[PDB]
């Protein structure tokens, strides 16, 4: 099963590295939880809606890419804080993501919709405190996201070319990218979120 294979990929990496990623998520969540979980959730919902509305309208150009990544990093930091500390807030964020995934599927962005389904599942594992289950589902969500970029690479061929080795390398390559590149960037998202308050 995709979940079993991705999980196997996650377990092949050193425990210390996985523990670092987990500890980093929790520290970011505590930093954001200091600002009120209701406020964190409200901001998360606002940013999620903005990003989705802009995306569907095709107003994200290649020139726009650095700013959107920053907005996503903030959104993920806020959402993760909510997943750790508020079931009700989490339920609202998840409900919205399910609607977005359905809409994207109806629009034919099927891989992106699948990526979002797996993000939703990862957030539920995060809420339950399952670090390995979280990293497994997050790896699948990133893999599907990159696959979406490669299948749509006509929109940014260079970006497709950059992430293609990750797709060709499978869940192991995606997990490797996460541990070595993505997880350290979480702090960047947290800092931008702090600035918003």
């Amino acid at each position: 099963t995709p979940e079993e294979e991705a999980r196997a990929a996650v377990d092949s990496f050193p425990e210390a590295l996985r523990q670092r990623a987990w500890d980093l998520n929790v520290k970011s969540a505590e930093k954001l939880a200091k600002y009120g979980i209701e406020k964190v959730t409200e901001l998360a919902l606002k940013l999620l809606k903005e990003i989705f509305e802009k995306y569907v309208e095709g107003k994200i150009t290649r020139e726009d890419l650095p700013e959107v990544v920053k907005k996503i990093l903030v959104l993920l930091s806020l959402v993760k804080a909510t997943a750790i500390y508020s079931k009700e807030g989490l339920e609202k964020i998840l409900e919205l993501l399910k609607e977005i995934a359905k809409e994207l599927r109806e629009r034919g962005e099927t891989l992106l919709a699948e990526a979002i389904d797996y993000l939703i599942e990862a957030l539920e594992k995060l809420h339950k405190g399952d670090a390995d289950g979280y990293l497994t589902l997050l790896t699948i969500a990133l893999y599907l996201y990159f696959k979406h970029i490669v299948e749509n690479g006509a929109r940014d061929p260079e970006l497709a070319a950059a992430v293609r080795p990750l797709v060709e390398g499978g869940y192991e390559a995606v997990a490797r990218y996460y541990f070595e590149v993505f997880a350290p960037k979480l702090e960047e998202g947290t800092e931008e979120a702090v600035k918003l308050f």
